[PDB]
């Protein structure tokens, strides 16, 4: 057929190739220079783990020297080897690179997982100000799953090494705190650094077994694939990114719904059910959804990935169109929504246009939701690069993930010509397919919010998820 189908055919192989007997896309993470200085400055003060403490150190060096990361984590390293204002000045802080913030104790106060690093990062002030009796017990008490042995609580190891850094001023906890350093040392990946994150594997999965499910004959492994996601579901119903990760939250719970609407329906009718209670419980006043908590902000992006989870259910289209209706309210003059999750402007006009555009309307709404649509496909049009691709930013060079999401919203837009934007978009990503059928990408996934970390496994996905959306 034509270069592009090939392209989907050998890279739908791969991503089929790396699905295991589990049901799984493995998903690990890649060392990060934050982590990795924590973890350093954590077994420094602790005289322990001499071996790990030597490749920590030669992991931030080549990376400060080859592929330094954003200004933030550089002066981490560098402070190492020589609300979020509040958060990264404390980190500094604690590492000896900058004051401690002059805030009221209150400030510190607050995710499961921000409230964790919070709480450590307000420990840190107080012992590093020289007011260790500010420390309440109920401060101490939030940070004691730090001290539970084996891999991070909700695979993070972020808020970890920030409560084991706290609790190491503590007399009553450091007991516990030998055996955790031993796991925490076990972590290193062979490059020597620290992960963000164990993996990223329940997302991963569910957006790969979504864009095989796409394709116009689904390989077999999407059934296991729909059986490990279901077996791993929270009592709420939700999804966390990864194994044994207990906060659920909106974006991993729509992409599972999503897969397994089209691949497992009846297979997985309650789990289905379970994933769209989850989603509507959390659903705010204004017609949006947030990330993880009722109440907290409703946000573009997962309002509209909700909106369109949901919209298969035609018994649930008045939630749907509150929350598209919301989605155009949201829209700026410049036809683009706003970030978050990822760091490029195109993830959230993806969501957006599938959202403004699967949701079938009639009439006055109709037409109200079609010039949305046209002005965020124009406004993708307008940004694109030369090389046919987008980048993180207008005038950031093209990366693969970040032309994916714009793939997947320009396939809602007019049938693809010799020389459009569609045309060229699916030429640059032909073009940038490695012989081993797959795609490197500079990574858009951050968290804590805007540091990048890299799960390199989504680039093929998002990539083959936009092909089968394109063809
Ligand atoms: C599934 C995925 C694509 C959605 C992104 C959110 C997701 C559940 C994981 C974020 C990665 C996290 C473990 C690192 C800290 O992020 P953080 O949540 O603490 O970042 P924040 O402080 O800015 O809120
Ligand atoms: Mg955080
Ligand atoms: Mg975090």
């Amino acid at each position: 057929a034509t270069a592009v189908v090939r392209c989907r055919t050998r890279l739908a192989r791969r991503v089929v190739a790396a699905v295991g007997p589990d049901g799984l896309l493995p998903a690990p993470c890649e060392s990060r220079v934050l982590e990795s200085a924590l973890a350093l400055a954590l077994l420094t003060e602790e005289r322990a783990e001499a071996d790990a403490t030597a490749r920590l150190t030669a992991y931030l060096r080549t990376t400060l020297r080859t592929a330094p990361p954003d200004p933030f984590q550089c002066a981490v390293a560098r402070a190492v080897l020589g609300r979020k204002r509040l958060m990264f000045r404390t980190v500094l802080a604690a590492l000896g690179a900058t004051g401690f913030p002059a805030v009221p104790w209150e400030a510190y106060d607050t995710q499961s997982w921000l409230h964790m690093e919070m709480k450590a990062l307000k420990v840190l002030a107080a012992h590093g100000t020289g007011h260790p009796d500010v420390v309440r017990d109920e401060d101490w008490r939030a940070l004691l799953p730090a001290l539970e042995p084996g891999p991070a609580w909700e695979c993070n190891n972020l808020a970890q090494l920030l409560a084991l850094l706290a609790l190491r001023h503590s007399p009553r906890h450091r007991p516990a705190l030998g055996d955790v350093l031993k796991h925490v040392a076990g972590r290193l990946r062979p490059d020597g650094g620290m992960p963000a994150i164990d993996g990223m594997t329940v997302f991963t999965t569910a957006a790969a077994g979504l864009a095989l499910s796409l394709l116009p004959a689904p390989p077999a492994c999407v059934t296991p694939m729909a059986d490990a996601l279901a077996l791993r579901r929270n009592p709420d119903g939700g999804y966390g990114f990864h194994s044994g990760v207990a906060q659920s939250d909106v974006e991993d719970t729509c992409y599972v719904l999503e897969f397994l609407r089209r691949a497992a329906p009846d297979r997985h009718r309650t789990a289905v059910a379970e994933a769209e209670g989850y989603l509507l419980a959390l659903r705010n006043p204004d017609g949006g959804f947030p990330t993880f908590a009722r109440g907290t902000s409703s946000e573009i992006a997962m309002t509209a990935a909700a909106a369109s989870a949901l919209a298969h259910d035609p018994d649930r289209r008045e939630e749907v169109d509150e929350a598209v209706r919301y989605v155009v309210r949201h829209q700026r003059p410049d036809g683009t929504f706003e970030r978050s999750w990822s760091r490029n402007a195109t993830n959230a006009v993806f969501r957006a246009v599938l959202a403004l555009t699967g949701v079938a309307a009639h009439g006055e709404e109709r037409r109200s939701r079609a010039r949305a649509a046209e002005r965020a496909l124009a406004h993708l049009a307008a940004t694109q690069n030369g090389d046919g691709g987008w980048g993180h930013a207008e005038a950031e060079p093209s990366d693969p993930i970040s032309t994916a999401y714009a793939v997947i919203a320009l396939a809602r837009g007019p049938r693809a010509r010799p020389g459009g934007p569609l045309d060229r978009a699916l030429a640059y990503l032909v073009e940038r397919q490695h012989p081993d059928g797959g795609y490197r990408s500079r990574p858009d996934q951050a968290g804590p919010r805007p540091l990048l970390y890299d799960v390199p496994a989504l680039a093929d996905v998002f990539v083959l998820l936009a092909l089968a959306h394109a063809t």
